[PDB]
C-alpha cells in the first residue's frame, strides 16, 4: 500500500527534476499539471475523460464548494472524490485568494477574511478542506497584489507565515487529515529577494510536505516572474515538490521547470479553450478565425488525443462559432491533452538529459 | 452489402409492429427513436455517446446548417456523417418546418418558401438534403397550423401533396441520391378523415420508401393526436415505415406505437434534459429541486445508462443549479438513454406478444 506522501527524484538537468509523488490515492508524476476543476467540475469533461488526458491528479477550487453544496454537505455526500467521480488525488485550493478576487465587501484582519457571497480563517479552511477530502491541502495564506512596496509585502508575508504555522497546527490536530493528507506551506515576499528567502526560512521551520511559490503571475510578466523564480525556489528545501500557483502558459511552464519548479495549474487550457483558443506545438491559434472554416486538418498534427485523432478544425470552428456545447467539450479535451503531452516530453527529456535541448526546440517552433 | 433501403416485419401485436430498417450505413431497429442533432451536433453528446446509448439513426435539422456552415460547405467537406463523426444512418427533415418556426418575413408560394435568416422549394430542399449526405429524405411539405379550417386544410394538403410529388421527382433525377438514400412522404390532411384519406392516396400513388404522419403534435393535445392516428395510419401503406415527426413524451411514443407508429424523434430528451428534467421509470422529475440536494441515489433506479452507475442525483442536482456544462451533458445522456431503453423494450415486448400488458404496465407506474 502506498504511503501517505512520498517524493522522490529520479532525474535532474541543472535546476530540473523529475519524479514522483506517491499518494493513498495515487502516483504523481513530476513536472506535473493539474487542471482546475471549479465547482467540482473539470468544465465540459467527465472525470475519465481528464484521466484519459494524462492528467494524475486535479485541483479543486474550494471557494464555490464551501458556498455552494458547501464543505459540510459534500462531507456528508461522502466527499468530494466520491461526488464527483474523480478517485484519484486532489488539491485544493484554501480558497483565500478567490475570496479576494470573486467576493464584495471583503474585511480582512489577523483572524482572517470575512466576505459577502457573489469568515474565512486558517482553521476554517483547513477544516473546509478536511471535510471535502483534499489529498493535498493547502496553508491558507495572503497573495500580496502587484506591484507592492517594500514594507507592504513585508507586512503581508509575515501575516502569511503566522498563518502558514496556524495552518499546520490545524491540519496536525486532526489525525485523519494529518495521517491521510499531506500539508503545503507558500511562499511569500512580492518580488523581494531578502523577504522571500525569510519566508522560505519560516516555511522550512514550520515544516511542510511541499512549498509553492506565491505571489507571482499576479501582473508582473514573464520576465519578472522568471527573475524572481531564479533566486526564490533554490531558498526552498530542494527534497520536496516546488508548486508555483496559477501558472500558466506553456511557454511559462516550460521556463520555470528550467527554475526548479515541479507543479502547476492553471484555468488557461479550460477556460481559453471553451472561447475558442487551441494550443498547438506551432502557437496557439483561435479556431474561431474564419481561415479554419474548410480546415479539415486537426487542432494539431501531432497531438495524440482523441479529438485530433477524430474531429476537423473545420468542425470544431463551427461548433465555437454556433455556441454548441460540444465545442467546448473538444477544445478542452484537446487543451488539457496538450498540456499533459508538454509535461510527459518534460519528464522524458529531463529523464534523458536533454530537456535543455527541449526547452529551445519548443520555443523556436512555437514562436516561429 | 446492405441494400439501399429494407424494411422487414418480423413481429406484430395489434397494429404495433416491430422490425428493422437496413440501409447502406447500417440497420434500424424498429420501433425506432431518433436523437435531434441540432447544427452537426446531438447537443452536449459525442456521436459515440450517442451510440452508447442505444441510438441506431439520428435526426439532421437541415434548417441551421443551410446557413452555417452552409449545405455546399458541408459538402466539400466530406459531407454531414464525416463533418460530425455519426457513421451510421441519418435523416434529414426538409428545413421547411423550422422556417415557418424560426425565420422573420416569411412568404409563401406555389414553388416554395423565401425567408429572412434568423428561397426554400421542394427541389432545392431535395439538394439540400443531397448535399449533406443524408440516408432518408424527408418530401418537402407544409405543416397545416392547428387548428385549421376544412377549406384551409385542404388547401395546405393539396400543396404539400403537389410538393410531395415534386421531391419524388427531384430525387429521382439525381442518380447518386436515388441508388443510396431513401424518400419519404409526409401526410397532411389536419384532424379531418377524408383528407387523411385524400393524403394518403396521393402519396401511395406517388410511391415512397417510409411515409410520415404529418400535421400532428401542433397542439391538438394526445387526446385528438391519438384519435387522428386512430384512423389515419391504417390509410398509409402497411409495408413501409410509418413516422410520426416531433413525438414526444414517453406516453405519447407508447400510444402511437399501439396504433402504428415505427419512428419517432423529439427535441424534449435533449432539450429538456439541458433545462432539468430527468425521465424515470416513476415519471419525469427536475433535478433542479431542493429534495435531490442530498439524494445518492442515481437518477433511474433501473436505468443502465453510464450516468446511473456513476453519478448521484445530489451531484447532477447541483451541476444544473450551477450551469455548469457537465450538468447538461450527463442530463442528456441519461435521457436519450431512457429513451432508448423504451423503445427497446416496446420492441422486446411486441416480439414477445405482450405489448399491451407493458403499455398498462407502464402507464400504471409512470403515472402513479
Ligand atoms: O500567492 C498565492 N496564494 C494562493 N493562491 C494563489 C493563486 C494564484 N493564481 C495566480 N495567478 C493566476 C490568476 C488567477 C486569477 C488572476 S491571476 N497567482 C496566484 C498566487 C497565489
Ligand atoms: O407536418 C410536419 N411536417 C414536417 N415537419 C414536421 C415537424 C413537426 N414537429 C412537430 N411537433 C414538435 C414541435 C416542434 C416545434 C413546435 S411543436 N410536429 C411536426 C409536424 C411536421
Ligand atoms: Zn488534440
Ligand atoms: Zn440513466
Amino acid at each position: 500500500d502506498r504511503p501517505r506522501f512520498s517524493f522522490s527524484i529520479a532525474a535532474r538537468e541543472g535546476k530540473a527534476r523529475t519524479g514522483t509523488i506517491e499518494m493513498k490515492r495515487g502516483v504523481i508524476r513530476t513536472p506535473a499539471f493539474m487542471p482546475v476543476g471549479t465547482a467540482a467540475t473539470v468544465k465540459a469533461l467527465k472525470p475519465e475523460t481528464v484521466r484519459a488526458t494524462g492528467a494524475d491528479i486535479i485541483l479543486g477550487n474550494t471557494y464555490h464548494l464551501m458556498l455552494r453544496p458547501g464543505a459540510e454537505r459534500i462531507a456528508k455526500l461522502g466527499g468530494l472524490h466520491s461526488f464527483m467521480g474523480w478517485d484519484r488525488p486532489i488539491l485544493t485550493d484554501s480558497g483565500g485568494y478567490q475570496v479576494m478576487s470573486l467576493s464584495s465587501l471583503t474585511k480582512q484582519s489577523e483572524e482572517g477574511v470575512t466576505f459577502k457571497s457573489h469568515m474565512l480563517s486558517p482553521e476554517r479552511s483547513i477544516e473546509i478542506q478536511h471535510l471535502l477530502g483534499s489529498d493535498i491541502v493547502m496553508a491558507f495564506d495572503e497573495c500580496t497584489p502587484y506591484p507592492a512596496t517594500p514594507s507592504r509585502a513585508a507586512s503581508s508575508m509575515e501575516r502569511s507565515m503566522r498563518w502558514a504555522k496556524r495552518s499546520r497546527d490545524a491540519f496536525d490536530s486532526r489525525k485523519e487529515q494529518a495521517e491521510n493528507a499531506a500539508l503545503f506551506g507558500i511562499q511569500q515576499g512580492s518580488v523581494f529577494e531578502n523577504l522571500r528567502q525569510q519566508s522560505a526560512d519560516a516555511l522550512a521551520e514550520i515544516g511542510f510536505d511541499g512549498y509553492a511559490v506565491g505571489g507571482l503571475a499576479v501582473g508582473e510578466g514573464q520576465d519578472e516572474m522568471f527573475r524572481v523564480l531564479d533566486f526564490s525556489v533554490p531558498m526552498l528545501p530542494d527534497d520536496k515538490p516546488h508548486y508555483l500557483m496559477g501558472v500558466g502558459k506553456p511557454d511559462d511552464i516550460v521556463g520555470a521547470v528550467e527554475r526548479g519548479i515541479d507543479m502547476f495549474d492553471c484555468v488557461l487550457p479550460t477556460r481559453s479553450g471553451r472561447n475558442g483558443q487551441a494550443f498547438t506545438w506551432d502557437g496557439p491559434i483561435n479556431i474561431r478565425n474564419a481561415r479554419f472554416s474548410e480546415d479539415l486538418k486537426p487542432l494539431d498534427s501531432e497531438c495524440h488525443c482523441a479529438v485530433c485523432q477524430k474531429w476537423s478544425r473545420a468542425y470544431i470552428h463551427h461548433l465555437i462559432r454556433a455556441g454548441e456545447i460540444l465545442g467546448a467539450m473538444l477544445m478542452t479535451e484537446h487543451n488539457i491533452a496538450f498540456y499533459q503531452q508538454l509535461m510527459q516530453k518534460i519528464r522524458d527529456s529531463i529523464s534523458e538529459g536533454r530537456f535543455s535541448q527541449f526547452a529551445q526546440d519548443f520555443r523556436a517552433r512555437y514562436f516561429a
